[PDB]
């Protein structure tokens, strides 16, 4: 036999068993990625947390010519340190306090957008794909707000993503193709004199501030790109593998909505389930490090296992089920740990709180319209996600 | 270990190994369907010729209600004995001269469209996707024309096919909900003055001459529903996975690039090496039929793998390679055999040769845009198909 492969199965609406079985026999345990390269796929709660918590396994360093690769880069190497270089541009502040849903008149956006995008649904008649024609655009309408950018403008940025964030073994032309377009477009927006809002509105600012007279334009480019990308595939992507969640429970379906200000609670729990990660989260080991029975050596490739955290029993008790009044609620990885946290995470909260809220509200009755083995996972790439989700109501 | 499961693989860029390693051990083999039945799978040409010769083996008996099913009905039953159906109302013959190709206007329309198609793709600059925005929308252009009915319908009702050729466990209640409204719809056609040309037109005529009197308003809406569909997923699919393997055959591209006039022998080869239908051809045994050393029992289900006919070197010797000199050229199964010949061959020929024309005097330098293995292919439908198809030029 082989060694293990990974990733285990694209399927976003169910753990396998085979991940329950790894994590209590083995928690870090050696397999191959589709480079072909090896690495340490780590399940348990605890080592999962160790090993985020601990810079000396790097992300900057995943990046690193000639590295163990989980995939195939999609972005310029120096991109992958993205986080690193806005910090040194003395712009995190600035950046994290534009992405905040506590902008004003950003909460009743997104729910005007969610409830017009469902209002079209309804307007059309089931079936009704709730990806393409609801979580998706929910995304995108929220983006390009945040970024301060032309809604119109918003498509054409969504239809890179289902190339930029494939999990590839080999390099991806059109990645780079779409890539450079896309950063064309950023910097032409930080030329725009009527981008005077949102992210790029501020980084437009910053740029002429003789503060940040030194700061690249390639990097104020990359954060509008980066920002984008991350932010729409990430909550376009949870959201949709929420609503699957929901629909089939039509108890709790039907306690958020009878009792919307549950919803919050139900939200933490959803992401504590979601399988939206494709993958292990990467890192490289900078140093020899001892991880539970394993010593990793230094320039070994790591894979953090979200589910493996998630579904610990150890950690959170009835791992498969919803509870709504967990005591460690919010202490489940699926926004990471550590240094690489993610920093959009109250904006995902809000995104899925709200089209959660809109869409119990028009859709109370709402339903698979199709038997949910029919549903077709994405393969190959950063995220798992049904190409279509067919509902009725 | 469990009963061989079908089907083997949803991939469409390539046959299994498997496949000729059945035909050689065992070209009549018991397999189990997704919705658990037992089947008699057929892959040598030999056997899968003599199966679908053999009226015993019966279509119409697959919808037999307690039969052994490859699949869940998407019709209602009785639409399973469309063709007889169709030629016990005396309209075998007027629907056969709908769907030539050899319709004034109708080649000059598909070189028209097919043009449109790829110069929009040039404007937009590379990445372009050539099943959503080039041979699916080929495939619906072309049936609005055969059938009669406006191009701006096209779109509604390519919609139902992504659910309506589901090959699925279990009924699915979209499919219902879809087929209901297109009938809908072709009811109207029929009775809509201004549709006069083409296959509904020609219904139409029918429809009020004391010849066709009683013949029903139900069977005339669903030749419509069922020749669209049909029609539309079964040359849309071809010619999207025919691009695939003409892509990924760069001497091939250049040399029908450079001689048009070998393009008929280029797609005879593309339709007999292609993997589109996802499943076996089902039939169910009328008596107990021996079919090599299997003496094959009343009620049971066959299944002719298409692939497995196609691929036998003992017919197509070094099967897998395109040549363009086979003395036995459209002896191929790709369009099956018997009493259930596809009506539409010509006007597939016809589709892919003018697509494939179109195209490579469009883009003589198109490639893939991403490595193969990055097409996502769809799962538990009646055809293969990359959900996407990334290509530059
Ligand atoms: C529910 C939605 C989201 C989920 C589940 C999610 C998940 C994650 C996870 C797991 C990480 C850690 C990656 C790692 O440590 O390797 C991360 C980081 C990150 N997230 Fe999110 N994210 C979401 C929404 C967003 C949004 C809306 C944005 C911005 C608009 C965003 C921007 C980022 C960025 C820029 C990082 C990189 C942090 C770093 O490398 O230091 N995310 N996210
Ligand atoms: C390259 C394109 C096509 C391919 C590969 C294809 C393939 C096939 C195959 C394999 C069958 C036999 C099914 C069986 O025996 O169980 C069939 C039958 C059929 N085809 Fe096609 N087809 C194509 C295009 C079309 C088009 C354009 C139409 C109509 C516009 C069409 C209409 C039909 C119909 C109505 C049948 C049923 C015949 C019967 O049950 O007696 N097909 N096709």
């Amino acid at each position: 036999t082989v060694l293990l492969e990974v990733p285990f199965s694209a399927r976003g609406d169910r753990i396998p068993d085979a991940v329950a079985e790894l994590r209590t026999r083995e928690p870090i345990r050696k397999v191959r990625t589709i480079t072909g390269a090896e690495a340490w796929l780590v399940s348990s709660y605890a080592l999962c947390t160790q090993v985020l918590e601990d810079r000396r396994f790097s992300m900057k360093e995943t990046a690193a010519a000639g590295a163990p690769r989980l995939n195939a880069l999609t972005v310029p190497p120096e991109v992958v340190n993205n986080m690193g270089n806005i910090a040194d541009a003395g712009l995190r502040k600035a950046v994290m306090k534009a992405i905040t849903p506590k902008a004003p008149g950003l909460e009743q956006f997104l729910r005007d957008t969610a409830n017009s995008l469902l209002d079209n649904l309804i307007t059309e008649g089931a079936p009704a794909d709730l990806r393409n024609d609801f979580a998706d655009p929910l995304a995108t309408a929220l983006h390009c707000k945040v970024l301060g950018i032309p809604q119109e403008d918003g498509p054409k940025l969504f239809r890179s993503l289902s190339i930029a964030f494939m999990s590839s073994a080999d390099p991806i032309p059109a990645a780079k193709i779409n890539w450079d377009r896309d950063i064309e477009y950023m910097a032409g927006i930080l030329e725009n004199p009527n981008i005077t809002t949102g992210l790029m509105g501020e980084l437009s600012r910053l740029r002429k501030d003789p503060a940040y007279s030194h700061v690249s334009d390639e990097l104020f480019a990359t954060i509008g790109v980066t920002f984008f990308g991350a932010g729409v595939i990430s909550t376009g992507s949870f959201l949709t593998t929420a609503l699957i969640s929901l629909i089939q429970r039509p108890q709790l379906r039907n306690l958020l909505h009878e009792k919307p200000e549950l919803i919050p609670a139900g939200v933490e729990e959803l992401l504590r389930i979601n399988l939206s990660f494709a993958d292990g989260l990467p890192r490289l080991a900078t140093a020899d490090i001892q991880v539970g029975d394993v010593l990793v050596r230094k320039g070994e490739l790591v894979l953090v296992l979200l589910e493996g955290a998630n579904f610990d029993p150890e950690h959170f008790p009835n791992p498969g089920s919803i509870e709504l009044d967990r005591p460690n609620p919010t202490s489940h990885l699926a926004f990471g740990r550590g240094q690489h946290f993610c920093l959009g995470s109250a904006l995902g909260r809000r995104h899925a709180q709200i089209g959660i809220e809109a869409l119990l509200k028009k859709m109370p009755g709402v339903d698979l319209a199709v038997p949910i083995d029919q549903l077709v996972w994405r393969t190959r790439f950063q995220r798992r996600i049904p190409e279509r989700l067919p509902v009725l109501w």
